[PDB]
């Protein structure tokens, strides 16, 4: 990468390394030749992605274990040595009081804060973050433009309010990556943070057995036909690429034009008849469901323009494509 501001060969550190999202960013740091400390609560959440790396990228990949995320002094150990982290651990309570999911939400986003402020050696720092810190979709409505400034300030109301789990994992969201940005402006440690803002991913999925409750997973089930009542929870919203996540994670972490963003995750806009649509193309001889009813479109637009910047300097014409991101996840003919 040029001009890479952590040298060809350092180390990063990814928290979560055995969630969806987070392998897909351990796979374009291995694949741009970095090495990789990737943690989870067990050896064994990992082993399976362990495997894989140790055959596409010997020696590359190192297993940790952070059994607790909001432990003082969590990350003391995995910390050590590491040039960049991603933050893609997370910390999700399903208690209905609102101050029991919130607090975790933000501890976890400052523990690992803390502990990059500690360590000399940490360059810079990506959190993921998500589309919700902005906007619940809207469907059907006009004049939503969402730049880095537009915060779900709605949604910390509504996750206090209502007699719901969207709502409150959005609150939780946008809460967190405020307290990250927070940090940054109380303490101005010697780090660089950049926060990458996933919408809908999806991707290959390289361990069905574990990985399966995200959001390709459940493209995957209805792939394989089942219709759940809950995907009507699912507002229109955008799709990202899982590759081109893991590449706007890979940008955050080292090019050098890139400090101070929050980069949406956001390519082009869908909905579930659209995926529907797609799995027909890959395999016209497979049986799928017919349409849906119609749930609206998303009508926002996204500020772009780092994410863009991103995937040009790393080589990329602009966003992948839903057809080829679905292609990644259930494959062709």
């Amino acid at each position: 990468i040029d001009n890479a501001v952590l040298p060809e060969g350092s180390l990063v550190l990814v928290t979560g390394a055995n969630g969806f999202v987070a392998s897909h960013v351990v796979e374009q740091l291995l694949e741009h030749g970095y090495k990789v400390r990737g943690t989870a609560r067990s050896a064994s959440k990992l082993a399976n992605l362990q495997k894989r790396w140790d055959a596409k990228y010997p020696g590359r990949f190192e297993t940790a274990v952070v059994e607790d995320m909001l432990k003082q002094g969590a990350y003391d150990e995995v910390i050590k040595g590491a040039a960049g982290v991603a933050h893609i651990a997370s910390v999700v309570s399903f208690s209905n009081k609102y101050d029991e999911v919130v607090t975790p939400a933000i501890g976890g986003t400052l523990n690992a804060l803390r502990a990059a402020a500690a360590t000399p050696s940490v360059k810079r720092f990506v959190l993921t973050s998500s589309t919700v810190s902005a906007l619940i979709p809207k469907p059907n409505v006009e004049g939503i433009y969402l730049d880095e400034k537009s915060w779900n300030l709605e949604s910390i109301d509504k996750a206090k309010t209502l007699p719901k789990s969207l709502w409150v994992y959005a609150a939780s969201k946008t809460e967190a990556e405020l307290a990250a940005w927070k940090f940054m402006d109380e303490n101005k440690p010697h780090f660089t943070l950049n926060a990458v803002l996933p919408n809908y991913t999806i991707g290959t999925i390289f361990d069905p057995e574990t990985q399966s409750g995200s959001t390709s997973g459940w493209m995957m089930s209805l792939f394989n036909g089942e219709v759940s009542p809950a995907l009507a929870l699912f507002p229109p919203t955008y799709y990202v690429s899982a590759v081109d996540i893991g590449l706007l994670h890979l940008g955050c972490l080292v090019l050098p034009q890139i400090e101070r963003r929050r980069v949406y995750g956001t390519a082009g806009t869908f909905d579930w008849n659209t995926v529907l649509a797609t799995f027909r193309k890959l395999y016209p001889s497979k049986t799928f469901p017919a349409d849906f009813p119609d749930q609206g479109q998303d009508l926002s637009k996204f500020d772009t323009a780092p994410s863009l910047e991103i995937l040009k300097s790393l080589g990329r014409p602009g966003w992948r494509s839903i057809e080829e991101s679905i292609k990644d996840l259930v494959g062709s003919e």
